[PDB]
């Protein structure tokens, strides 16, 4: 009882799926987890209460951040409210509530064995690296290609780490696992699944809405 | 009234989108261009006459040709229906029903421009290349990265050499813009939509309608 999640959910993460606000499905997800200690949910205080009023219904402790200016801020505001001996830090985006508790296992399992690892699926589209006149400067071999989704799974001394590069070079990441890329240590890609999307659209919805159906 | 259509529809191109099968959407979409002399629907014999049907509501010339074994034998039994003298080949996949007339003309003039041009999208995923370890290789640059639609618009001379290279160095290739890029010749990447999606599975049947609904 090991992993520490930081559930960034700080409204489009509030939209009602089937009635109940998005960011409740992953947070369940992760509270029914034998190996996550404990949630970090990092949102405006007005929206605690949507969290605390499952607080004695679920085996995790719950704990609270407050957000900052840009995402990387909103992790790092999270990172200090982590146990101290945690083994591991499980970042979600709360927009993606239809993560499959064997994906998370997966990366769970991922990121103790690299240190770093992100959960991440086969690009289906043709992708090509195109130059500022519009032009196709190659092809990216399509056997190479994988889309990022969270959670980004780090071990906390990593991102620490990384966090100091971060603060102490004005670097801007747009995601977790970019910083150990920095670092030069590993980052392992695990295979997820095409159903955990991100919900910000009423056209998400409805495909989420299709998902849950199916 | 120069551009010769090849529509690759050769049973899910013909599953019904409000009733009517996929395949005719963009059919009708091109057949309305003024700029589009001539379709060549690429299709088994036995679905010819959901076309030949319209044939005489439409102000285009309809051919037809029989599908080969791969998506590239396809197109080049399209490529030798078209008219001996059209200026630009644009090839589209009847999958992508909803192709707007506006991005239509855009990838047509630059097509006419470059010699080859396809409608592409920016990439909204972070998009990572990743070895055959699953670690991530490098992060690639979100402001660099496009989804690749079609149409695929390429000067009937600069697709007729590509073919020549294709047959006699058994080349495969998934696209129609890779074979202008195995000649080092430019390939111009038109902005398109993000409502130009690729039509297969039920559940982007249901996005289809919804985009049609909007
Ligand atoms: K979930
Ligand atoms: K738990
Ligand atoms: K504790
Ligand atoms: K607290
Ligand atoms: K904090
Ligand atoms: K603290
Ligand atoms: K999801
Ligand atoms: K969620
Ligand atoms: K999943
Ligand atoms: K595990
Ligand atoms: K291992
Ligand atoms: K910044
Ligand atoms: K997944
Ligand atoms: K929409
Ligand atoms: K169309
Ligand atoms: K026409
Ligand atoms: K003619
Ligand atoms: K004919
Ligand atoms: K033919
Ligand atoms: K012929
Ligand atoms: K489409
Ligand atoms: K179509
Ligand atoms: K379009
Ligand atoms: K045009
Ligand atoms: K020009
Ligand atoms: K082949
Ligand atoms: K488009
Ligand atoms: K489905």
């Amino acid at each position: 009882k090991s992993v520490s999640v930081i559930l960034l959910a700080g409204p489009k993460q509030y939209i009602p799926l089937l009635g109940q606000p998005i960011a409740l499905y992953s947070f369940f997800t992760f509270s029914r987890m034998p190996e996550v200690k404990e949630i970090v949910v990092v949102c405006d205080p007005f929206f605690r209460d949507i969290f605390e009023e499952y607080e004695e219904s679920i085996d995790v402790d719950l704990r609270f951040a407050i957000p900052g200016k840009e995402r990387q801020d909103s992790v790092y505001s999270g990172l200090q409210e982590i146990d101290v001996n945690s083994e591991l830090v499980c970042i979600h985006d709360s927009a993606r509530p239809l993560v499959n508790t064997e994906d998370v296992e997966k990366v769970l399992k991922d990121g103790s064995a690299v240190g770093a690892a992100v959960l991440g699926v086969p690009a289906k589209a043709t992708i090509k690296e195109v130059n500022s006149d519009s032009l196709v400067v190659k092809t990216l071999d399509r056997k190479t290609l994988w889309e990022m989704q969270t959670p980004q799974v780090i071990k906390p001394e990593l991102l620490k780490k990384g966090f100091e590069l971060v603060k102490s070079e004005g670097l801007e990441v747009t995601d977790d696992v970019s910083i150990v890329e920095y670092l030069k240590h590993p980052v392992y890609v695990s295979q997820g699944s095409y159903t955990n999307i991100k919900v910000t659209t009423p056209d998400d919805l409805l495909l989420a809405e299709r998902i849950l159906s199916e």
